[PDB]
């Protein structure tokens, strides 16, 4: 049932209802040979939407909003990216051009630029310390401390028990690191413990990139990230 790299073409974008009024989207990106999806999460604020992330790159993210309008129909008024990387910010214009505000921290930003990646516009302000936690709509943001980079934070659906990690939260299937150019790997584990401290009561935990479960994903990311420190 939760789509996989197979059922989507390069190009394309699935939703998946998790529970009422949040979703998350996957896209497909290929990377050096290979196809590797990567997910996002989209929230009901009354009759507007949140998005979380972008589909990873222009040509998805303009199919992603064509998606949400052909099957959900309710405007994107804001957008949050969850860190500075591509799979992230890589569509902001797209966006931004569609008249979705964009948003992130401005750890994110002034990374995004050093990148030279597309730079959200708006600011998300108390943020800049770990543990650090802020309402936005109908979700909470929150900054764990470094993990798969600096300012990547996650995000919680009080209303739904979801729990979006992004990037800092790895898929079972992942049993090894990915991409830890930019990662924190000493900091790494303490990060989810400061997320685990935080949402015990969390049912559903989407992975940034493959299939969701439960809070056992945190434990598992620890496992992963232990042993690659230790290679
Ligand atoms: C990655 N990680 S990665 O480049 O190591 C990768 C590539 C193919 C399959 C698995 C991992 C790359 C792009 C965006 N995000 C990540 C990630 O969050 O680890
Ligand atoms: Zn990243
Ligand atoms: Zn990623
Ligand atoms: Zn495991």
């Amino acid at each position: 049932e939760y789509p996989t790299v197979s059922e989507i073409p390069v190009g394309e974008v699935r939703l998946y209802q998790i529970a009422d009024g949040v979703w998350s989207h996957i896209a497909t990106q290929s990377f050096d040979g290979a196809v590797y999806p990567s997910n996002g999460l989209i929230v009901r604020d009354g009759d507007e939407l949140l998005l979380i992330d972008t589909a990873w790159g222009a040509k998805n993210t303009a199919a992603l909003l064509a998606e949400i309008e052909k099957q959900i129909g309710l405007p994107v008024t804001r957008a949050v990216s969850t860190h500075f990387h591509d799979d992230r910010v890589g569509g902001v214009d797209v966006l931004r051009a569609a008249g979705v505000a964009t948003y992130a921290s401005p750890s994110t930003r002034r990374l995004a630029e050093v990148e030279g990646n597309e730079i959200p516009t708006h600011s998300l302000e108390g943020l800049s310390s770990s543990g650090d936690a802020v309402r936005f709509g109908p979700v909470e943001l929150f900054y764990p401390g470094a993990a798969h980079s600096t300012d990547n934070l996650v995000v919680y659906v009080p209303s739904a028990s979801v729990l979006y990690g992004g990037c800092a939260i790895y898929e079972l299937s992942r049993t090894s690191a990915g991409n830890v150019a930019d990662a924190d790997l000493a900091e790494w584990p303490t990060s989810i413990e400061r997320i685990q401290q935080h949402y015990p009561e969390a049912q559903f935990v989407i992975p940034g990139h493959g299939l969701p479960g439960g809070l056992d994903l945190l434990k598992h990311t620890t496992n992963v990230v232990k042993a690659h420190t230790n290679r």
